[PDB]
C-alpha cells in the first residue's frame, strides 16, 4: 500500500486522491491517503521516517526556506531547480516538476474595499494598517522566514488586529466584513465568486510557491511504475483549474475524492 500524505488543505486532499486514483488506474498497487498533516515540516519528517511514501503537495518557497534553510530565490525556475538539486543531495528525495500551479500567500480584500480606497498593492494598505483587522491562518503568526514577524519587518506596518483562524475560514471572514483583509491562499476557489481582490506583493516578500509531489528515491526504486504515473500529472494542472477544483470541495460541497475522480474522468486520466 502506497501511503500518500495530504496537508490540512482542500488542495492537498484533492491532489493526493487524484494521484492515488491514477496509481490504481495503472497498477495493482493499493493506495491510501494520510490526511491532516499540519505543515511542510510534518510532511518532511513523514517522508524521512516512512510514514508516507509520497507527499502529494509541497511548495518550493516553503521548502527552500523551511526545510533547506536557504536564502530565498525570487525566480520560480531557479527556486525549483535549487530545491530539486538539494532535495536529492541532502535527503535522497525526488522533488518532481510542478503540477502546473503555484499557491502563494496573498493579502486579499473585498473588491468593494479595493475600489473605495484604490487598493492594488500591499504597500497601498500601509497607511491603513492600524485601522484594519487582518485574518490569517493558524500557522503564519509563528512561521519563520515569511511569517508575520518577517512581514512586519519588511513592510514596516502592523495591523490594528490580527486574528488567526483555520485557513478555510478566512474567505467568509473577509466577505462578511468581520475582517478587512486576510492572508489568503491564491489557489482558493472562493476568491473569484466571493468577489475578492488579491493585492500585489510589491516588495516581493513572498517567494515562489510552485507545487509538486515529492517521493523518496527508495520508493521509486521499489516501485518502478510510479515514476511514469506521477509524470502524467506534471505540467497539466494550471492555477485556474486548481481554483476550480478547490471550489468544488469548498463551495460545491463535494468530497475531495469525488472531485478528483470527476476531473480524471473529464480529462480521460491525462491520456
Ligand atoms: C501553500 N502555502 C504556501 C500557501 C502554505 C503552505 O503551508
Amino acid at each position: 500500500t502506497i501511503k500518500i500524505g495530504a496537508q490540512s488543505m482542500s488542495e492537498s486532499e484533492i491532489i493526493a486522491s487524484m494521484l492515488g486514483q491514477l496509481i490504481e488506474h495503472h497498477t495493482d498497487l493499493k493506495t491510501t491517503t494520510i490526511k491532516n498533516l499540519g505543515s511542510n515540516a510534518v510532511q518532511q519528517q513523514a517522508l524521512m521516517n516512512g510514514e508516507i511514501d509520497i507527499a502529494a503537495t509541497r511548495y518550493t518557497g516553503t521548502a527552500l526556506t523551511g526545510t533547506l534553510r536557504m536564502e530565498p530565490e525570487k525566480d520560480p525556475d531557479k527556486a525549483l531547480a535549487l530545491t530539486q538539486r538539494e532535495f536529492k543531495k541532502r535527503y535522497d528525495l525526488k522533488w518532481y516538476d510542478s503540477y502546473g500551479f503555484d499557491n502563494t500567500y496573498a493579502f486579499t480584500v473585498s473588491k468593494e474595499l479595493a475600489d473605495q480606497y484604490h487598493l492594488e498593492t500591499v504597500s497601498d494598505v500601509k497607511k491603513w494598517a492600524p485601522q484594519l483587522k487582518l485574518g490569517v491562518d493558524n500557522y503564519w503568526m509563528k512561521l519563520k522566514g515569511n511569517g508575520y514577524q518577517d512581514f512586519t519587518k519588511t513592510y514596516g506596518m502592523t495591523f490594528g488586529g490580527t486574528y488567526p483562524m483555520q485557513i478555510g475560514l478566512v474567505y467568509d471572514a473577509v466577505k462578511s466584513g468581520k475582517m478587512d483583509i486576510v492572508l489568503a491562499y491564491s489557489t482558493d476557489g472562493r476568491i473569484k465568486s466571493y468577489g475578492l481582490k488579491m493585492l500585489k506583493d510589491d516588495k516581493q516578500f513572498f517567494p515562489p510557491y510552485d507545487c509538486s509531489p515529492v517521493v523518496p528515491e527508495k520508493v521509486l526504486k521499489e516501485h518502478p511504475e510510479l515514476e511514469g504515473i506521477i509524470k502524467k500529472m506534471l505540467g497539466k494542472i494550471d492555477t485556474a483549474t486548481m481554483q476550480e477544483l478547490n471550489y468544488e470541495v469548498d463551495g460545491n460541497l463535494k468530497e475531495p475524492s469525488v472531485v478528483a475522480k470527476e476531473y480524471l474522468e473529464k480529462h480521460r486520466y491525462f491520456e
